[PDB]
């Protein structure tokens, strides 16, 4: 075919910049931008109303916890609203994000929409007008987007064209966010619900990536600017079979070395229902794997970073201290599982071994 | 592969009893949904200022025309403003229409944005939010909807991401609308600029449709519901050669012959840059060519029906019966050109010879 | 994308014309063509020696049988070995079909083979050095070619690789006959083996058409120039809903409405399965149905136009007469079945309703 | 999608233990397997008749040279012929081969063939009943295969129907063989001719490698089990820019590194035109070339591993040593390279920088 560029060397330069400092060894991102209707449902386990205040609050105290947790985190996935917010000290969070080293990203992605003519399976929405918006994040100190896809493996799906859409959508998303300076994570999520078993789950997110990767290609999408986010491979929710953390550390580095090209920086794992110590414990075998390993295998934990800070503060804010505590045992543990250094052995529980799992419902 | 129908028998019916009504024998469409900042460029033309009671009054003038017209016009799409306009009568310009017969359509398409790493083409966005966008439409009267794709011919384009992603966002927005109870107009349409000849713009229809048509069947989409809204394939504007109104005709029911299904009720033309007359004359032989045209052959003409009638109102309030004389004069024409009924040989010019073809710069 | 023409004119135009004669009013083609293996299996059923002379004695009583049967006859598919044989008046069966207006085709392909990694999914092989067969047979008179692929409806199939695959084994086939001269049978064959009802294989004819016509135009082929010869939408032979002939011929030429553009020529249809008469009535509905049917729509029948005359022969030459009154019989039945002017009612069965339905074992 | 085993555990450890022997550290393969009429060719530069024991003989002395040469050759590809053939000593070659330790591959593919439709690109065929072949050579001690492909880079090509039948056929004859306990060489083409530059050749690289992997993916192949052969980029052969050995190597790693799966075992590099030292020079540079190199990256090479033994053996018998010291001098030179470990500085041409570039015809 035919080059007419889609980004300068100096645009390239940027790109992988800002993609290597993310997924610098030890560092992983914390996701802490879960839409209003998403928090509020976690606000409710803690009886606390959700309010803006309340939110404010609630993300003032995961973003201001020590610097025990800057080398630590390399990113933090802001929403919306929480971009335009500040700390108590009158400073906007992106600048304290900054300030404790991380990269500031922001979710531009509205939401899933059902594909008609599928048995349940959705594409998600949010190029309209896409650009403009990360033309302004970039502006206020975004340099790193998220857009989510679900898949879902039932009977007959995930259908060709389910697989088909979600690949291109996250391309174009690639391409626009590339275009004003972003780096795109690329979330092509294979929810777990289901019964099935390690091996449909590893089956299944190798056709998927494989689907993204050529998507990306036609899309001319420049990789190294990029970053993967997918599902570990694991068995279903609902699976009978009891799975190894070894085998799903297999399942899973062989599922991405069998797709995921060694230009792409970094994959950052989601928790997908996993428990705090269930995925750092996952996280860790990964990187314990003895095969070759091309990219930074790292985490991109929301409930996951969360859980157990959310049930020490209780929305009380004489909390905030034992909260902070919480966060940043979890944010210590992944630091050390990405590295694969990490032991649990001993080291407590709680909240922390409890399941984070929901319906995957839709929207 | 395995069905999850997408549609009802009911909701079968619907569609194609609204997509039948459109393009019955004799009818064409009127197509008045110029955005605001393109009627703006042609009001300027007779130097009448651009404001929302001269576009209702303008809109107002092509559509209480009399009763001459009525066997002539199937359908009329509007701009979503003009959608909730009134006659100076008070009744609502959908009620205007219905009750001359015609099927009230919308325009839900948002512009053409550039794909990256391309010499210059574009995908067009709208989707967001599209479906919700389809039921209010359907609430107030709109039956039918339509979406602008570019395709362009140079040295390196079509590119097939070109092709591939016009595609397949013409399939996302016919499948929301179809579950909404709309017909979808599709329009992939090739620009005449550049200075390829005849066999190039049927080459590269013909690639085009093909792909429109695999995409539409991939999203599964109820091909009896829906429309047409082609180029018909000419030489390009700069081209040296000169070619007949039979040669053309040929052209183009080739294409649509060897790519297009006995299932889609109709193809609806566009004018793209042919005069009054030309459109008409090209309209009609199509319509005469001797090849079985297993579908209706008819007009979805903006330009093509308002030059004159524009120049002749010129603004002023006291021209509106010389207007209509007008726009009347070329939907005569029309429903007379696509029943192959149509002979000027004599029958008068002016505005109507006269080119009206622009840069087709982007936005 | 760019044209460095497949064909010239003079070449387009002997195609289109040896597809013409082809299927014009009231013929249809007899499939001859049965390899040494399938005649075997056939000629046991009257126990007779499966040798060359019977097989010869065979085909010249089907080629010889009186001149009732040509206008009825377009085409007759032959096997390698009968290209080469003579009628007991020396002269060869080519010129034997030619003189009573038939064109004679040969069968090019050399069989399925597995695909692996698929619940028995298989593409079909005989590409190899195709070309110079085309130009051989050319040589000796054939001017139609006939290339057979199979799907089958099971849980999980037919896959998307078998339908991607089987698509471009036909095209690429499809390409290197039309460059001899010679034009290309195309035969998808959806099998009629297991439980689905109408409605499954509906859906199945409908993605399979696409994917092969998607595949033509991506192949460059000159679709005047070639003929379908699919399964017609059938419940599965395993079905416990009993259906009508006006379902199943809606159905079917619903399926070839949404899928088969109005430059193919003419669709001559399988037996597959069906006996003498349940194939005669079925291709006559198909012609009966309101539907537009902008192509022919005849028969391509090999059991089907020879269970009752084999019955009747038994492999003595004493009966030669009783067995061609068979055939005959058969080729009035359907060439009135192709023009929907057929009248069983009263008319005699025996072996003509006797289900001529095997194995689709596989090789 | 859904699962039904390619192949069992047994097999995918035969499979890519095979893999990993071929490019264990250090050695690379010997492409011996012109056919007759390329052979030919070759014999005639030496004024030596074309016979079957010269080329024999041509074959006996390379394939029992020392033992310096043992450490150096993971494998060697042989032509049909010399893979019955028996040394002097009354051993046939594949014995003489694995007694030195190396794995005897075959050549089973036919040719390339005109794609039509196109400016001059080719597909390539050998598929007709190769399973048959694979199991046979496989039986006679032959363990890999080698197929070629070749795309061509001009005004309007490779052509994207070009890229895609040249993946699925390369995916097709993959799977064949994996089912046959063979490991397929995939050999993808990029043509050197033209006047392309560095960075064109780079584009069409990646758009093709991505192509061939998707594919691989759909067709289910065990990419352990397989190995890429692949142009290395550079200009074209009639480029007037000059580049450097380590721009050319970073253009290579770079496109190979956002294409090729950790998963491949190890790629071969093809010589295409280099002479013995710009090949061996350029195989140095990519494996000193800083970038994290997934994957072995060694050496595939034919007229590069036989110039000057060829010039140097002139077809008499009493020059057999000093070819051999030849051809030893280039695998020591490429088991070096491949190792980022070669130095030339010194160390003597002649022959060895004469260019190897041949008219790329076609057949
Ligand atoms: O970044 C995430 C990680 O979660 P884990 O599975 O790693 O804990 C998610 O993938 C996002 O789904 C998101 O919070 C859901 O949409 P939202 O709730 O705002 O409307
Ligand atoms: O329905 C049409 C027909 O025009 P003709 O080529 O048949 O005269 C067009 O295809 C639309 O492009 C439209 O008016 C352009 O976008 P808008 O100007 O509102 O922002
Ligand atoms: O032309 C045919 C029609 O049969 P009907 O289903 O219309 O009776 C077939 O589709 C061919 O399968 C063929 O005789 C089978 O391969 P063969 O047996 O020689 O090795
Ligand atoms: O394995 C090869 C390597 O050559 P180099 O470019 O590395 O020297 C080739 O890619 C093969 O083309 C082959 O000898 C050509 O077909 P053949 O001549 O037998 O009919």
């Amino acid at each position: 075919p035919y080059q007419y560029p889609a980004l300068t060397p100096e645009q390239k330069k940027e790109l992988s910049d800002i993609a290597h400092r993310i997924v610098a060894p030890g560092k992983g991102i914390l996701a802490a931008d879960e839409s209003t209707g998403s928090i509020a449902k976690r606000l409710q386990s803690i009886g606390t109303e959700n309010t803006e205040e309340n939110r404010r609050f609630y993300r003032q105290l995961l973003l201001t916890a020590d610097d025990r947790v800057n080398p630590c985190i390399g990113g933090v996935i802001l929403f919306h609203e929480t971009l335009y917010q500040k700390a108590d000290d009158g400073r906007p969070f992106p600048q304290v994000i900054k300030s404790k080293g991380g990269v500031v990203g922001i979710k531009v992605d509205k939401g899933v929409v059902p594909l008609a003519g599928t048995n349940g399976e959705t594409t998600t929405q949010g190029l309209d007008g896409l650009s403009e918006r990360c033309a302004q994040y970039k502006k206020d100190g975004a340099d790193f987007a998220k857009w989510r896809c679900v898949l879902k493996i039932g009977e007959h799906t995930p259908s060709a064209l389910a697989i088909m859409e979600n690949a291109n959508v996250l391309a174009r998303y690639a391409s626009i966010c590339q275009q004003n300076g972003i780096v795109p994570i690329v979330e092509p999520e294979i929810l777990p619900d289901g019964d099935h078993d390690l091996k449909r789950c590893q089956y299944v997110t190798e056709k998927v990536l494989a689907a993204v990767y050529k998507a990306l290609s036609d899309h001319h999408i420049y990789l190294e600017g990029t970053l993967l986010k997918p599902n570990m491979v694991t068995p279903g929710h609902a699976c009978t079979q009891k799975f190894s953390h070894e085998e799903i550390a297999m399942a899973t580095v062989t599922a991405l070395r069998r797709t995921v090209p060694p230009a792409v920086t970094g994959i950052t794992f989601l928790s997908g229902g996993q428990s705090e110590e269930e995925a750092s414990i996952n996280l860790n075998a990964i990187n314990k794997c003895p095969l070759l390993k091309p990219w930074a295998l790292t985490f991109s934990y929301g409930r996951a970073l969360q859980a157990s800070a959310l049930k020490a503060w209780g929305g009380k804010k004489e909390n905030l201290k034992a909260a902070q505590e919480e966060y940043v045992k979890r944010a210590l543990a992944n630091s050390l599982a990405c590295q694969g250094k990490y032991t649990p052995s001993g080291q407590a529980g709680a909240a922390a071994s409890e399941s984070l799992f929901v319906s995957n419902h839709a929207y």
